[PDB]
């Protein structure tokens, strides 16, 4: 009695993809994690009374031309789209990840959660209002997280599970 979910964490270099994933799985904050390391992690959790097996891919390279990137966008079921709230360029990158995923899936129906990470940092450059409006225009949830303090990390991944589960009934 268990259901599987394939999750993929994308976003620009340095936004905190690795830090978020490692906090969820190992309960510690990594400060200098080699930015080229790309690994998958499995974790079993209970969400809404369902025992779920999460298979999570922490992506390293974000290159436009990559056969392996095309393969994991084909294989993945939901996408954690991450920007850092102190890096406006990373928030502007989001549009390109969403367009890439839609292309590969040939679909509008794509499970996605927008994540504004580094919420612990006081010098914000991306207004929460702007990030909510972008999420609204995509029809997806929006969550701010801190991989440093562990704020809303479980929340972000479990919200993406709930999105996949709902899309399966449509
Ligand atoms: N203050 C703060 N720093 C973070 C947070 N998440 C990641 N970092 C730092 O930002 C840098 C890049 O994080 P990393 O997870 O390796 O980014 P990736 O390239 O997206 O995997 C590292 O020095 C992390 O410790 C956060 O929530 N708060
Ligand atoms: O051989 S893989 O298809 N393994 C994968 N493992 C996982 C785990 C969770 C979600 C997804 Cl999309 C994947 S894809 C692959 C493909 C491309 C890059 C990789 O690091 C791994
Ligand atoms: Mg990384």
């Amino acid at each position: 009695s268990m259901t599987e979910y394939k999750l993929v964490v994308v976003g620009a270099g340095g936004v905190g993809k690795s830090a978020l994933t490692i906090q969820l799985i190992q309960n510690h904050f990594v400060d200098e994690y080699d930015p080229t390391i790309e690994d998958s992690y499995r974790k079993q959790v209970v969400i809404d009374g369902e025992t779920c097996l999460l298979d999570i891919l922490d992506t390293a390279g974000q290159e436009e031309y990559s056969a392996m990137r095309d393969q994991y966008m084909r294989t993945g079921e939901g996408f954690l789209c991450v920007f850092a709230i102190n890096n406006t360029k990373s928030f502007e990158d989001i549009h390109h990840y969403r367009e890439q995923i839609k292309r590969v899936k040939d679909s509008e129906d794509v499970p996605m959660v927008l994540v504004g990470n580094k919420s612990d940092l006081p010098s914000r450059t991306v207004d929460t209002k702007q990030a909510q409006d972008l999420a609204r225009s995509y029809g997806i949830p929006f969550i701010e997280t801190s991989a440093k303090t562990r704020q809303r990390v479980e929340d972000a991944f479990y919200t993406l599970v709930r999105e996949i589960r709902q899309y399966r009934l449509k």
